[PDB]
């Protein structure tokens, strides 16, 4: 039994945030409760969205609720996209006192803050929460799945390598996340203009107290659209997998891309046989084919190798 608190988004219509990792997770055999931070119709790529947001207040009401009747225990904490930074400290005071409840609990942190475009990247989130995901969340991160435009901004140190952008990370870990993740980068892959490529390391404390650093490259075949909530399904996978595999970070990428793939090449089938030709698919037909990738989110065949180092 493993029970996750998962504090993301919700929407009406669409996966995203909340919508993206708890059907995953709960055919993966994991326990989820869902704080909904906010309720859409649908996410801001299309071109109208009504909805209301869950302040900081609410939440906590919520969590009170769930400590008064005892029963505020996990094994993990998941959270993603957030806009209020009051809202945010106010994730931090819950995962430091669920960390006091105790279990090896784990705070798997996707610190959504923008994307990268390869000069410079486009804030999503204002810049009053830079600060505190530097000083008070990532401190209390252990699994952080960050954007390269993420990483830097996080450490204050631009990336222009690989190399580079394994000292990035080695800053992160520095920070308190013993695993780190960067989803996608500008960085070309030495697989072509055709492969995103995602990165990794987890600095390991084996026993009498040695270092251990494996790192790791993943290349993932990118896909002819712009799609909405893949971040959130990966860092909930990610949770998945490296529960799986706790030292094997290898594997447990693997397993987390390939599925990703998988979703995402069932996805843009269906909306493109949707949608005629000459006319580019709406965010409405891109939405993820959630309910349909189910046997791949459970059993994921490994389409991809992650290269060691
Ligand atoms: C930021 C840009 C995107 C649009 O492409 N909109 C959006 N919108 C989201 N919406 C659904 C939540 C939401 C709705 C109204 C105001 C604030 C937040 C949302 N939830 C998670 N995510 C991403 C990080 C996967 C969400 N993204």
């Amino acid at each position: 039994e493993c029970r996750v608190l998962s504090i993301q988004s919700h929407v009406v219509r669409g996966y995203v945030g909340n919508r993206a990792a708890t059907f995953p997770l709960q055919v993966l055999g994991f326990e989820v409760d869902a704080v909904n931070s906010v309720q859409f119709s649908n996410h801001t790529g299309y071109s109208h969205w009504k909805g209301q947001v869950l302040n900081s207040d609410e939440l906590q009401e919520l969590y009170d609720g769930l400590k008064l009747n005892h029963v505020n225990q996990y094994d993990y904490v998941l959270t993603g996209y957030t806009r209020d930074k009051s809202f945010l400290a106010m994730v931090v005071d819950i995962v430091q006192e669920l960390k006091q409840q105790n279990p090896r609990l784990v705070y798997v942190c996707d610190p959504v803050m923008g994307d990268q475009r390869n000069g410079e990247g486009a804030m999503y989130v204002p810049d009053d929460l830079l600060p505190v995901y530097r000083e008070k969340v990532v401190p209390v991160a252990d699994i952080i799945t960050p954007n390269q435009f993420e990483a830097e901004l996080l450490t204050g140190r631009k990336i222009h390598s690989q190399e580079e952008a394994l000292e990035v990370m080695d800053m992160l870990h520095s920070m308190g996340p013993d695993t780190v993740v960067i989803t996608s980068s500008n960085l070309l892959s030495p697989r072509g203009s055709d492969y995103l490529m995602a990165l990794g390391s987890q600095r390991t404390r084996a026993p009498d107290g040695s270092v251990v650093t494996q790192r790791i490259r993943m290349e993932m075949h990118k896909v002819d659209a712009v799609f909405v909530g893949t971040g959130d399904l990966f860092a909930a996978m990610l949770l998945a997998w490296t529960h799986k595999h706790p030292n094997n970070l290898k594997v447990a990428c693997e397993k987390t891309v390939s599925a990703m793939h998988h979703v995402l090449q069932r996805t843009i089938k269906c909306a493109k046989a949707k949608s005629g030709e000459g006319v580019k698919p709406s965010p409405a037909q891109l939405e993820l084919r959630m309910v349909q990738s189910k046997k791949d989110i459970e059993s994921p065949e490994i389409v991809v190798q992650a290269t060691v180092l």
